């Protein structure tokens, strides 16, 4: 049983690991974070920053969510992230991933009291 805030942490936070993800990082992390149970989650982004830094994004630049609804916020700073993409050849229960580390501003949807990230919306390179 999982709140949206807890689901966000499980799926998208990886505060305590190195930014330069090796080629097997997503294979290991998608499994460890329960994103290969029932189905292979096709795409996922992990953020290698402190929780407080990601939570604080809810109080940074307000931007439009990709679907035009909800309240989204773009980080002031470029953060260490890793994109994970399900390989073409993969099929449940065999879930293989390509790992792509990068530094990007994150855009998250926020809600609740406390007002916290509940959805990873997008990442972008450009500031402002
Ligand atoms: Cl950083
Ligand atoms: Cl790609
Ligand atoms: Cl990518
Ligand atoms: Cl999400
Ligand atoms: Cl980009
Ligand atoms: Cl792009």
């Amino acid at each position: 049983k999982e709140s949206r805030a807890k689901k966000f942490q499980r799926q998208h936070m990886d505060s305590d690991s190195s930014p330069s993800s090796s080629s097997t990082y997503c294979n290991l992390m998608m499994l460890l974070r329960n994103m290969t149970q029932g189905r292979c989650k096709p795409v996922n982004t992990f953020v290698h920053e402190p929780l407080v830094d990601v939570q604080n994004v809810c109080f940074q630049e307000k931007v439009t969510c990709k679907n035009g609804q909800g309240n989204c916020y773009k980080s002031n700073s470029s953060m260490h992230i890793t994109d994970c993409r399900l390989t073409n050849g993969s099929r449940y229960p065999n879930c293989a991933y390509r790992t792509s580390p990068k530094e990007r501003h994150i855009i998250v949807a926020c809600e609740g009291s406390p007002y916290v990230p509940v959805h990873f919306d997008a990442s972008v390179e450009d500031s402002t």
